[PDB]
């Protein structure tokens, strides 16, 4: 590699990253105009963080989340509810979920249709199990992400991941909880954790900071975020950037652009040969096959052909260098699915895969696709 | 130490991958006769052309298929060898064999009326000094006496003799170094093609003496789009058959080696590296390829073979063999059948040695720009090891799906589906290759019903995993589990 | 296990090199002892402050804290001024405050005393090396401006953002080549009479641009500054542009991070780190990890997440080297930042895969002192080693071993004093001088290493170049 | 095709890996003949202690010395013991007898009994109390199979499996059942210790070995004065296969007698038992010969056949260090032609070797320092592209472990032992120089001598040390 081809600067291309992005909603990026514009420059999920306002004020974000759908057709946002929780000023040293979290999972998180549960200083699995009771017949669609920010949820996070749908990492609130040069570790070990299980992870906190105020970030935060995603996270987390900042549209931006960066140096063979190192079943088999296959034909998509989202994810966590397509008929998977680095998504109703191939301008005539579903089919685009 | 030394069960050696071919003799014209050897492991009936007539032939046909009908699930190919060019001495005065003395003249003439001496004799191939030059080589009788040419005129060769030896009359000749400008594909082995292989459902001709692949694109002319469903394996017997070997196997179906032949052309160290060499090169691109002649030659009169023998099968097994041949141990021998039950046992046997893992990756590394349905069939392959498979399920039209399954060597059984009558027939020479005949097809419930004739036949039990392959261009990778 | 705090004992057996910057922070000899304990390898003179007699009492309580720590072999490296571009003047020489949209003319008479719409620039090409759509930027990054016009003694400039600026105020020339000499009057007079006569083993060389730049050092230092390796800084894209011909002539890489996100977009450094670190690491020669580390401590007694994590993924990239600068020269806290930085390469070795290490070099890159080194490292995780032993004249039989980064400590044995101090840059290396035959060499070497890293009974790799692999136990 | 069809020179086949055992007898006794096969090829010299006396044998040492003065090679002498032997009976008017197949034939342990058609004498007096109903006895090379119906106290009935004409004093082999005979007895007790001791030999090759007792046995018989000789136990039937583990435990080296082995287990499980034995004393570093059976057809002919060649191949494809002439050598025509021949042979089968493959396997047992560093000297001599490795060694151990590994480049073993370089003659790939007792230089000083190796690199091994030098 020459160093002329680090130094190249394209709009089709930094938009095709695989890390999924998370922006946090507020006063600077409500308004339907601004979403929709989030949409372009790569926003896959929106967190409602739930520590401000009311059912009333959230209510509201959601019905311009959703007429930001109405203007792109095509995407589909996941919504995550984030707890205020039971929440040294520079507040560190009470339920988990308490009466009020409890109200705002049952009667916003479920009715307002929020397919995930970002829950607030987790400390155990009984905390998960909790929450899982918690949803119950009615909000099964729901998925649990519980957040480490503190010792307890770091030293019980095996059992919390073994519950969990996936996980959240508060690097900053972590860091007032155990000493600074250990975080890295903690963050490493975490992430780690989650992708050998193919559970998503998302990195939050002290991200693109600085972008609250300057349409750019420093060395330093970009490095940062470029780390997590060599780390192996799914997701890319923005807080006050999106939610009180003053360049909304421009940080998630140069947050793609960043990910994009990151995964340049992403080596794919490599990350295939180390998950098959760390016995298995019909299902993992298979998808082994198909990531093996499409470097072997040169494939340019994986179609995951899944109803609950499993077939997508256990693709996903191989890491392939081909785009993951997921194509369902169940709404709330797709939406779960927004969350899975690497996988973009198609609503479908066998007619399936051959009209996926007509809509996917992802594909020329003539490659190689791996279709997946106990089976693995190789076609050419016809 | 003492596992090595345990005796096999028949529910194990008749279990063995490697495939048999018989060659069709009086020794095991009776219907009974071919029903032992059926159920002894024979895969393929060779029928010699060197012999016989378009009569006795059709005879042997009906034999074998009296056998089948008695066996309905083996399904015998049939294998038509043809005579090709041969070379032989004329005749001798009263009829007398004669000795040639170390370092005498011996005069060989095309003229074929000649009855010859000690001195003269006659070869009926009339192009001798036109092939054959000073310094060159000329075998008689087995390589039993050797003649170095010294002389060379329009109608003959004077000759000076390396060793001493008896011959007598009409012995063949071998001449090493040196092509043979006769027809590969005479008049009479033409009429054997069109007139006996097309109408009597031959499914492989075995072309003897091959020695370019003009041969091969001769005979696939020949057989024509009536003789489509028809594969030509050329037989390998010469250095010009060797020399011109990669334009011979692109060109082929398969491959014959005729060792003993070879031994006739080229040093006899050399041979073995030969048979490494044409066996390796037919497994990279996945063409069947027969080890034939000097198998199990002492089985003709005894019960048993020696140890070398045994270990000569063995080694071709491990070179890695599709199919090892009987001649005269199954066509002339006191003990056709004894001798197909100690060929499937030998080839048991040798297949212990085999390691799948490493020869699955050697497959790998070999074959360089791999297609759609080879990057599947190496999938199936892993795939099946990975979930533990008791069976792999290749279903195809041509065969390539099977042969591209095969040809990385599974440890597990190929159970191949086919609607094609002779694509069923085409297999029977691939290695580790079972069948099966299905009506034409949807892929889903032909596996379905595979399965059910699968659980019966003892190859599945309930609950163990099956992968299953269907290629040509959509290609398939199926995982399911017996129920 | 994480949670679990470090010993002294362990942490300072990081394998990390060191680089610590002098300045009034740790002037006096009773700091610098502490920092050789805290684990300083190499001490930085940044010339471009200083003269010639200050340096050289520096110099003097470097020489001063290793009589009290006899042990330690510091190498001193001289940090070149080089080419620095800078504004000028202003009026009454109060700051000015530039709004957004507004146009800034800079010219290139250095004479002229500036207001709010024009400023004056030290460097005279620019109007030759700027143009329109070309960004200036002022006072580190913190007022950017966009080219709109050029002249013969001008340009003309719309400013990106409101800022503030003082005078003399440093400038960056993104995507330009800066036509001034890398090696001018004054950096050829530090390298020529200060770096030989006072015992500089290291030339750091600000802002090198091309292989050029590194060829002149190289014939400028001559057969007088034979005894001294060429450390280029690279800095900008001139520098990353030919960074390959600047690996080849130099003897050692300065990766400038915070001065490089001056000069590309930000989101392409960490790219350029690590493909620079790669580089280097794949040819054996040492690199340095420089600028923007522990910036917080200068004021605070501990560091961030983000600078721990930063430090941590230099260590993991494969940096032979890590640098304090402003931290150790001006800071409230020079030993406690070198223990820390000592602590965050421990924990970041902590996550090192070294069979994976030894294997992709395998790949990456055979002569016969290659061949031996590699078949000593093997050898070595074969045996359960102890330690290494690199008998070594030139130091290339230790950095051959180093490249392969064993898991074992390497001990370097050489009776070249400044080989012992150019390998104090080089990972996994310590160091031990020796006056000798091959055999008494490693007698006395294996009863230095029971008196501190080896146990009776242990297998031990001895490797000597001249090219011999030997496997001892200890007895 | 091209390169197998190109004739090889005598340059190149001259350079072959696998080491020739050659058989004495009256085809090669004389210096002149030995001589020739010297520089054909062969390394060892078999003396066969089944037949000839002390003086007889006392000769052909004598011959060996002689030719050794011609060609100052170093020929290793190896004693080959009589061993337990089982013969059939005298027979009526000295002449032959045919049974037909299904003719009962009775056999005694009576010795002074003239035979009939009817009944046989057998030289094995607890054959009663060996064999069983059931048990297969074969007469005369296997020429007659006889099954055992009936055992009695000084008899066995059999029936005739087989239709064959055997004549007087023929062998018997009773597979699948053990000789209670000593496999050392004291006419075996003499050979080696009135004989191997005094006459030089360097290999004692013990016929028949049934038991690792065997091997310590004669272990404990040579004592201190036979320290300097070698065991290698044949192994020719089912109790030596059985026992062959802490057989080749006990010994130094294995000879599989694979022509006996066919007498004693089916035919098709004999390439099985070869297979296993030479992969267990190559994974040992224990050299393995490979005899009987060879290039047979040569005691008459000038030329082997298609098959033998063949068979002798995937002997050295197997992995064996040595291969063993019998008959061809010590009688037959053409001994120094059937040498040229072998070593042709050899040469062509090591074409196929595929070098680093062996090397990987045999590194696919916490392994030692001396191990480690014969490692490390084959993977540096591959890496640096080395002419040949040089082995320095006084008791042939690190020459025998770096052998093991199965280098592409020759191995020149440097030893002041005279014991040492004889006992390396059996080992693979390995040439050996004597040295008087630095030794590198001078080494190679010689070698540039004898074309073997200016500029090219050499890996030099003391076992623990490796040197990589370049030649001047």
């Amino acid at each position: 590699i020459r160093m002329s081809q680090i130094l190249e600067p394209s709009e089709e291309d930094w938009t095709a990253h695989r890390t999924r992005i998370v922006c946090t909603m507020g006063p600077a990026c409500w308004n339907v105009d601004t979403l929709v514009k989030m949409i372009d420059a790569g926003m896959n999920v929106c967190r409602l963080n739930f520590s401000h306002g009311d059912h009333e004020t959230h209510a509201r974000t959601v019905q311009n989340i959703q007429e930001a759908m109405k203007q792109r057709p095509e995407a589909r946002l996941a919504i995550l509810l984030d707890t205020k929780g039971p929440e040294i000023l520079i507040m560190n040293l009470l339920p988990v979920i308490g009466e009020k979290d409890k109200h705002d999972i049952l009667n916003f998180g479920i009715p307002m249709g929020c397919n995930f549960i970002a829950a607030s200083f987790v400390q155990s699995a009984d905390d998960v199990r909790y929450i899982r009771g918690l949803l119950g017949p009615r909000g099964r669609h729901i998925r649990i992400i519980p957040k480490i920010e503190n010792v307890e949820g770091l030293v019980n996070f095996d059992e919390i991941l073994a519950e969990a749908d996936g996980i959240m990492i508060a690097r900053g609130d972590l860091g007032m909880e155990i000493p600074p040069e250990k975080v890295f570790l903690a963050q490493k070990m975490m992430i780690a954790k989650c992708n050998v299980v193919g559970k998503p992870v998302i990195t939050a906190t002290q991200m693109l900071e600085s972008m609250i105020k300057n349409p750019r970030p420093t060395r330093a935060e970009a490095a940062d975020v470029a780390n997590a995603v060599l780390d192996g996270t799914d997701c890319v987390m923005l807080s006050g950037e999106t939610a009180n900042g003053e360049f909304p549209v421009i940080t998630v931006e140069t947050m793609a652009r960043i990910c994009y960066e990151a995964e340049t140096c992403v080596d794919y063979p490599a990350l295939y040969r180390a998950m098959c190192l760390a016995p298995i079943s019909t299902q993992e088999a298979v998808a082994r096959a198909a990531v093996e296959t499409a470097e072997c034909v040169n494939a340019a998509i994986i179609l995951a052909l899944t109803e609950t989202g499993q077939t997508a994810r256990l693709i996903a966590k191989y890491r392939p260098m081909q785009p993951i397509l997921a194509l369902s008929a169940s709404e709330s998977t797709i939406k779960h699915l927004q969350v899975i680095r690497g996988v973009t998504t198609m609503q479908v109703p066998d007619h399936v895969i051959r009209n996926a191939i007509v809509v996917a301008e992802l594909v020329t005539e003539g490659e190689s696709i791996v279709a997946v579903h106990n089976l693995l089919k190789v076609l050419t685009v016809e």
